[PDB]
């Protein structure tokens, strides 16, 4: 018989709780924009302007009592502590002597970071990308950027998830040296350092907590009093979605791996293990943890770093203490967490480390296979093929010819299968390898047919410098084209060229190119036969699947041929 109570919207944040403290408005320190409680508080105001308000208040979720407390004249706040994520209908009844009445309910929201509080993501993919009945046993994965959201305006919904297993997410620094990350633009070197004040070096953080959590999607019905926004709110909405998908943040990368060359020291990969628990439990939607060194031994961006003798040593040491520190997590939480890693291929790098011993503590190896060549240097050559071109000399696939200065290679040349082989002679299972896929090419300007040693092959030619073009194409940067700008705008509907260009194919490589003669523009990237073809070598020695480098820049295509070629 007391008046049910009304409940104040607004003096009650909405009704958005959350179990995670996220800085929405400012930009600092990891440790001061992100604090996980175990508990979310919870403070609900509700008014009783007509009638009489009675002596005491109950709160019920989803009809079981949760909170109870004084009414306090004609509003009242209930504030109480809960720890679990969900949407919930909320009643709250006032009671006195003469009975209970209850309010109408309510939905009420209390985030927590496996997406408990989010419904199902709503997807947006293009249509290109198609549908396959892949045996549920091979790995599918794939890259997905943090930046893609700008420029690129790629975003978490829309990845054709139903054709991925694994998304890999990059990228997550370390903070200590990252003199790299200025090859990128000094906001991203700030945004580092902005990050890692008040951390202690060789602890993980954001690199962009906009980017993370902070901006709102409207797509993913994002408003000012979401509580956990960005890319990652729409990667939990997607693990509703998708509950079997391993979504797995990366650390490190081309620009990001300066911290690993300190990992020599024990004391710094004991830092750096409790920081990677600590962000595992923070947002509980990440299924492991990928580590992407380039490179131990050295041959990655900082010339002056790398340590043959004593980084292989450090990374076994590095993988075996995550993968304890991931049976912790198991332990704690009763799901299983997967430790895996990005590494190159060359010869020179896979030398550097037993990845026999590594590969004890791994669920998977994502083997780079890409990158063999590109607008670094004038030198054109099959950036992601399987074998040994048609433009490699006499005893170069092999390592023991000299090149056409009469120098010495010093070891087998860059191609996908000589570095699976040189892991398989490791002793590396194959059903952990997981060959690369390239959805982006890389290119040349000034490769005319003069420079050709063999006319029908512009792989044998020379360049004056890297491919130039706009972002409307897909060159985000000099030197690279997303694979969907070669399909528009070199390729067309036939794949046969357009625009000037002409397609190749070299068929004992597996490798495509297009090639305008008129402007000497090359392209070197993987399409749907050596797609296809990387397929069929993986079905071929018992590798685990494929993966690709990076979503945002495939039209569907490359990872159809994944499918596909995995059939
Ligand atoms: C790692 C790679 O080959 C892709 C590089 C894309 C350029 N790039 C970044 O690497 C990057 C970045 N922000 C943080 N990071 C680590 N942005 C904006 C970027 O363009
Ligand atoms: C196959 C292998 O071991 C490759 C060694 C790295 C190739 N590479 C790059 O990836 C690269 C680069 N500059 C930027 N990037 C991304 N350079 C000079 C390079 O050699």
């Amino acid at each position: 018989a007391p008046t049910a109570p009304s409940i104040d919207m607004y003096g009650s944040n909405n009704l958005q709780f959350s179990k995670i403290e996220l800085a929405m408005e400012t930009t600092s320190g990891y440790n001061d924009m992100v604090k996980y409680h175990e508990l979310a508080k919870i403070k609900v105001k509700f008014n009783q302007w007509s009638g009489t308000s009675g002596d005491t208040y109950n709160v019920y979720f989803d009809g079981v009592k949760v909170a109870t407390g004084a009414i306090t004249g004609s509003q009242t706040t209930a504030s109480f502590e809960y720890g679990q994520g969900g949407l919930y209908q909320m009643e709250i009844e006032a009671c006195d002597a003469t009975g209970c009445s209850k309010s109408a309910p309510v939905e009420i929201t209390i985030a927590d970071t496996d997406g408990s509080h989010l419904k199902p993501l709503t997807m947006n993919v293009d249509p290109n990308n198609k549908s396959y009945n892949t045996d549920p046993s091979i790995v599918m994965g794939t890259y997905f950027v943090e930046w893609g959201i700008y420029g690129r305006d790629y975003t978490v919904d829309n990845m054709p998830v139903d054709n991925l297993t694994h998304i890999l997410y990059g990228f997550i620094p370390i903070c200590g040296p990252n003199e790299s990350v200025k090859s990128v633009g000094g906001n991203s070197f700030n945004a580092l350092q902005t990050a890692c004040r008040g951390v202690n070096d060789y602890e993980v953080v954001i690199h962009d907590p906009w980017a993370a959590y902070q901006k709102s999607f409207p797509q993913a019905g994002h408003e000012y009093s979401t509580p956990i926004k960005g890319n990652y709110a729409m990667l939990m909405a997607l693990k509703q979605r998708n509950p079997d998908l391993k979504i797995i943040p990366s650390i490190g990368g081309w620009t990001l791996s300066d911290p690993f060359y300190d990992f020599v020291d024990k004391k710094n990969r004991d830092t750096f293990v409790a920081s990677v628990k600590k962000f595992l439990k923070t947002w509980k939607f990440y299924d492991g943890v990928d580590i992407d060194w380039e490179f131990p031994g050295g041959g990655g961006a900082a010339a002056d770093k790398g340590d043959p003798v004593n980084d292989g040593p450090a990374y076994i040491a590095l993988m075996r203490e995550l993968r304890v520190m991931l049976d912790e997590l198991e332990a704690e939480t009763g799901r299983t967490y997967e430790l895996t890693s990005a590494i190159g291929v060359g010869y020179d790098k896979i030398e550097d480390v037993d990845y026999a011993d590594a590969v004890q503590y791994m669920d998977y190896i994502f083997a780079m296979t890409y990158d063999f060549y590109g607008g670094w240097n004038n030198v054109p050559g099959h950036q992601t093929a399987l074998y040994c071109g048609s433009f490699m000399r006499p005893g170069q696939c092999d390592g023991g010819g000299v090149d056409e200065n009469g120098e010495p290679y010093k070891g087998p040349a860059y191609t996908a299968d000589n570095g699976i082989q040189l892991l398989l002679a490791q002793g590396v299972p194959a059903n952990k390898l997981v060959l690369g896929t390239a959805m982006y090419g890389r290119g040349w300007e000034g490769v005319t047919p003069d420079t050709l040693t063999d006319p029908n092959d512009p792989m044998t030619g020379t360049a004056t410098g890297k491919l130039k073009g706009s972002t409307a194409q897909g060159v985000w940067e000099d030197g690279v084209i997303d694979y969907k700008g070669i399909k528009s705008f070199m390729l067309g509907a036939n794949n046969t060229g357009i625009n000037g260009f002409e397609y190749g194919y070299d068929a004992q490589a597996e490798a495509p190119w297009v090639w305008n003669r008129s402007t000497g523009e090359l392209i070197t990237f993987d399409d749907h036969r050596s797609v296809l073809a990387k397929g069929n070598y993986a079905k071929s020695l018992g590798l685990a699947g494929l993966f690709s480098w990076e979503i945002d820049a495939d039209n569907g295509d490359i990872l159809n041929a994944m499918h596909e070629g995995m059939a």
